């Protein structure tokens, strides 16, 4: 009944990003969010230097018109030292500091290198091909703002400024558990209507790969006292509490009444497929997310709702959602208007070097295989009906959680 | 002069994937390489179960044409083990194991309930709506072959078979260090032409994010005894040794002679941009990769050369270099023929929803900001010249290492 976009937006609109911080050496900062602006202590570059290979000149010498003999050279780790007589030029390479008094650099391509001097003929503009102290980064400038996610792109830049450690927002703590008499641990043969708990491991893996701190409470016994106790433990030590399967997502039982006894929790019916139900709400000291029991649904719901929630909570200011692109189906898709359908597809290059999607196979929620075979979601619009081969389709490549 | 593709093949063809293994609980296998096939110790599904919400019946009871009452219900976690007399049916729910003697299930849609029981509107053939029972995964089958990189896709499935731990190939060990009296650590001033060591960080971070075990030996003093000591230690404790900068990549010096002394190392001149030189060869107990000192060149060379070497060493059988696609430029690109140019760009969607790349800015290697600003490489062909707005271009989206 409820649209995904509306659900997500409402979840996000309630949530306050963490602020608690810690200072860490750069090597431990991958994936972490900066807590405070990183300000440059230095000018980059540190001195005026040459944009190209050629000659360092003065405007007056060129105006004179004669070939200019080479008085010396400036390179990478060796500026030109010694006097620069009038009517001469200095040989120079990219990144080499420009000699005192230099007004321009001329690319070697514009010049005629003769035995008794370099002949210049193209016009020379004051300042041309000189990179100036600090033109890339000036001391006192913000290099990366609070809220930036730190990656191999950013951290080495910080290191280049001589900064050994930065402040970052603490990891989001997430308490995880499941419940139900059916649920079985590995090693034990399945009892009556029993199955192995798979949701909990799936959520645990994603959480860790998302950079969260997980508190896995295991399988809670089918008992309202044990459940009440799990929630209290979960909520007191975590920013977020996830039930990966077995707590009610709408259906009345002893789990739904505990939920109603411990927080203000909404039970949503999402206009998506696969899945539909999702519990979301404030506990005393945490956010609660309740997932459906079906593996496929739980994963998809986690991936599409919980993941963005965790991202806002973490302090990350990178606005926008996972990257979608318009693509042609090389496969006929069974689609039913009413639900936003996240089918699993295989996005690959065709003979013509063009990108196209192939269905992974049967899209039913009774098999898990589509996450392994697939490498993307085909996001089929809510109102859209069946899709013929060659039609335009929205695709959402899988992020690292699925390879 | 030497093409990237030829260098890649020569490196990779010499390498032998690791085989030493350890056995770990599933929750610690993300990104890890299965050492041995995962073989299913059971069927999936376990018992023949119902594909829909409906009624389990027999073909003889249906024959009477008579409204047959409900003898009981079977649920997912609550199989039915009661009586099932002659002229009756069993209420059933999708996933629920079918009761003994069942021959078909009907959906409740081809069904209407009367005071005297369930009246069957349509026709009922043998097998209808029953999931027969290891159809998805048969006991004794290979679920996941050795060499598979484990992900949220695979791990929960392994748990669904009640497996606790799997054997995995051990992490590749990579020793790392830089050298040069000109490299300086943070906190300490920049002497004559001293700079802050950045490449070591960048490589460290990428190695960690690739799942490698890093042995970072820091900056080694410009002394044959310290350098030789470092190499001997590195080579003896790791599968790969990397100079992030400072060790010779061709130019003769005391570093080069240690290199030639401890193994057989070639000094390549690659037809790429940014970058060009790369040292590679066999030491006594390890592979050695020497990177150029330019930050942008060291990063690009690591990402295009060392990464795929490490993937192969890891046991990963995921044959292939990261995905590439054809796309138009909204940007003019300067390009010199003779070198395969890995420029950085910004892939994004245009108004009509199509994908396009814009340059990050200046493509020189004096600055690092293009890695942050970018989300992809514009891989410009070796023989190509300048590119104009609208031309078709090859693009390789950045992986997780850059965000």
């Amino acid at each position: 009944l409820m649209s995904l976009d509306t659900a997500l937006n409402e979840m996000l609109s309630r949530v306050t990003p963490l602020t608690a911080q810690e200072t860490l050496p750069l090597v431990q900062c991958f994936g972490r969010i900066l807590a405070s602006d990183v300000v440059s202590p230095l000018d980059v570059p540190g001195f005026d230097n040459s944009a190209m290979d050629g000659y360092a000149v003065r405007l007056a010498d060129i105006a004179s018109g004669q070939p200019l003999p080479v008085a010396g050279k400036s390179f990478a780790g060796q500026p030109y030292h010694g006097e620069w007589p009038a009517g001469t030029c200095i040989r120079i390479m990219t990144g080499a500091p420009v000699p005192e008094g230099c007004e321009a650099v001329v690319m070697q391509e514009q010049t005629e290198q003769m035995d008794n001097g370099v002949r210049f003929t193209a016009e020379v503009r004051s300042g041309q091909n000189i990179r100036r102290r600090g033109e890339d980064i000036s001391a006192g400038a913000v290099v990366f703002p609070a809220g930036t996610r730190l990656t191999t792109a950013e951290l080495p830049v910080i290191a280049s400024l001589g900064i050994a450690e930065v402040p970052v927002i603490r990891k989001v703590r997430v308490a995880l558990f499941s419940t139900g008499d059916e649920l079985q641990l590995p090693g034990q043969p399945l009892g009556d209507g029993q199955i192995y708990d798979t949701n909990r491991l799936a959520v645990h893996l994603m959480l860790e790969q998302l950079g969260c701190e997980v508190i896995n409470l295991g399988i809670i016994r089918d008992d309202p006292h044990a459940l009440r106790a799990a929630f209290i433990e979960a909520d007191s030590q975590a920013d977020v509490v996830i039930s990966s399967g077995g707590v009610s997502v709408g259906e009345a039982d002893y789990t739904k009444t505990i939920l109603e006894e411990l927080g203000e929790i909404a039970f949503w019916k999402l206009a998506i497929q696969p899945g539909k139900p999702f519990a979301f709400g404030k506990l005393s000291n945490s956010w609660f997310c309740g997932l459906p029991g079906n593996p496929v649904s739980a994963t998809l719901t986690f991936y599409q709702l919980v993941q963005p929630l965790l991202a806002k909570l973490s302090g990350n200011t990178a606005s926008g959602l996972p990257a979608r692109q318009r693509v042609r189906t090389a496969s006929r898709l069974k689609k039913t208007p009413g639900r936003l359908d996240f089918q699993r597809g295989v996005l690959q290059r065709n003979a013509d070097g063009e990108l196209e999607v192939t269905t992974t196979g049967h899209q039913g929620s009774h098999i898990f295989s589509s996450f392994s075979l697939g490498n993307c979601f085909i996001v089929l619009e809510r109102d859209r009906g069946n899709v013929e081969v060659g039609e335009w389709v929205e695709v959402e490549p899988f992020n690292a959680l699925f390879g």
